[PDB]
């Protein structure tokens, strides 16, 4: 269920990578990934669904 399990916490600097995305640094991938959750969007998941 969880990610943290299979992908160590992103760093502070992944922290901030997106705006309201969630940061997951996957060991076994051993690179930077952040996934923009549904309902937002924007390059960097800035802007929201609020039409």
């Amino acid at each position: 269920g969880d990610i943290s399990d299979y992908g160590d916490p992103c760093s502070d600097d992944l922290k901030d990578y997106c705006i309201h995305g969630d940061c997951f640094f996957l060991k076994e991938l051993n690179q930077p990934a952040c996934r923009c959750y549904t309902g937002y969007y924007g390059s960097r998941c800035e802007h929201i669904d609020h039409n």
